[PDB]
């Protein structure tokens, strides 16, 4: 197919919980599956036994393992774990043909981050060093592709909701979107910063005043499951989306994430939900342009004749985190040579017959420079 087409299809996830790919570490070849998380900047894999790995990282069976004599403990908002650093050979057998040495952590210990049933054993964190732990000087994986290879500093992914997807290294695979691809500026490199300057719900402007929905700051993070909004845009936009929806009332927990509800098989009533959009902003002065997702994005199954749903917008005190619900809507291509972000409608995105996520624009919006967090 294209010049990439060995790297479509290589993300896979298992009920819905992370998408990973194959990594391939040290000598002889161990390979473990390893989750995408962009909002992250350490590598680290399971390296001792835990009741939810199947298989973890073997340092004494690599000659190529090098100990670097220092341990590193990660915190995330879900979990975390502690684990000693070290540098061994990595290749990605469905990634770029190039292995590099890269720092790894052996996860040894950890609480609530490995997931039973995930079938992935180590994360790959793709942001920048800034957020690495120790701290800055512990080069992050992508850093080492780009610094000791020719692959192009750039990196795409396509997820693929309900599970599976790509991720392709030093390019885009044209296949894997629609339409035209739309970019917004990184606004600094330290996780993958964006601006947020409007909110619509079915086309209704949220108005609250585009500080608001970056404060603290507003990020794309793969490794987060839902779209998490600072509290006072949460609290608006569920009253706006319950309004939106009311030819049927559902349970006030139900907004939390703390009810399920449920549907015959095949008999969800999509339409009655609204779409979601963000304008972000764009790569000329006062223009933006527009994702929109819909409720296939933002209502997600959980795993009989029933469908339950659980939705998936929730409340963040870090900041505006565009997760796996806005993530599966498009493929999204981290232009790290170019300081920018891409969307364009996922070919493989789920919708219905009636709508589908959308990229549009440009609009025009002014004083978009105002909107972020200092
Ligand atoms: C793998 C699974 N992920 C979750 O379940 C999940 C993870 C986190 C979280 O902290 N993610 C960490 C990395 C990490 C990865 C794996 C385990 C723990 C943590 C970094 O990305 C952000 N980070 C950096 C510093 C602080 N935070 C938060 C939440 N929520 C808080 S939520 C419920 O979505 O609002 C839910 C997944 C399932 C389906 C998907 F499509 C995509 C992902
Ligand atoms: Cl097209």
């Amino acid at each position: 197919r294209g010049s990439f087409v060995e790297m479509v299809d290589n993300l896979r996830g298992k009920s819905g919980q992370g998408y990973y790919v194959e990594m391939t570490v040290g000598s002889p070849p161990q390979t473990l599956n390893i989750l995408v998380d962009t909002g992250s900047s350490n590598f680290a894999v399971g390296a001792a036994p835990h009741p939810f790995l199947h298989r973890y990282y073997q340092r004494q069976l690599s000659s190529t393992y090098r100990d670097l004599r220092k341990g590193v403990y990660v915190p995330y908002t879900q979990g975390a774990w502690a684990g000693e650093l070290g540098t061994d050979l990595v290749s990605i057998p469905h990634g770029p043909n190039v292995t590099v040495r890269a720092n790894i952590a052996a996860i040894t210990e950890s609480d609530k981050f490995f997931i039973n049933g995930s079938n992935w054993e180590g994360i790959l964190g793709l942001a920048y060093a800034e957020i690495a732990r120790p701290d800055d000087s512990l080069e992050p994986f992508f850093d080492s592709l780009v610094k000791q290879t020719h692959v192009p500093n750039l990196f795409s992914l396509q997820l693929c909701g309900a599970v599976g997807g790509s991720m392709i290294i030093g390019g885009i695979d044209h296949s894997l979107y629609t339409g035209s691809l739309w970019y917004t500026p990184i606004r600094r490199e330290w996780y993958y910063e964006v601006i947020i300057v409007r909110v619509e719900i079915n086309g209704q402007d949220l108005k609250m005043d585009c500080k608001e929905y970056n404060y603290d700051k507003s990020i794309v993070d793969s490794g987060t499951t839902n779209l998490r909004l600072p509290k006072k845009v949460f609290e608006a936009a569920v009253k706006s989306i319950k309004a939106a929806s009311s030819t049927e009332k559902f349970p006030d927990g139900f907004w939390l994430g703390e009810q399920l509800v449920c549907w015959q098989a095949g008999t969800t009533p999509w339409n009655i939900f609204p779409v979601i959009s963000l304008y972000l902003m764009g790569e000329v002065t006062n223009q933006s342009f527009r994702i929109t997702i819909l409720p296939q994005q933002y209502l997600r199954p959980v795993e009989s004749q029933d469908d339950c749903y659980k939705f998936a917008i929730s409340q963040s005190s870090t900041g505006t985190v565009m997760g796996a619900v806005i993530m599966e809507g498009f493929y999204v291509v981290f232009d790290r040579a170019r300081k920018r972000i891409g969307f364009a409608v996922s070919a493989c995105h789920v919708h219905d017959e009636f709508r589908t996520a959308a990229v549009e624009g440009p609009f025009v919006t002014l004083d978009m420079e105002d909107c972020g967090y200092n």
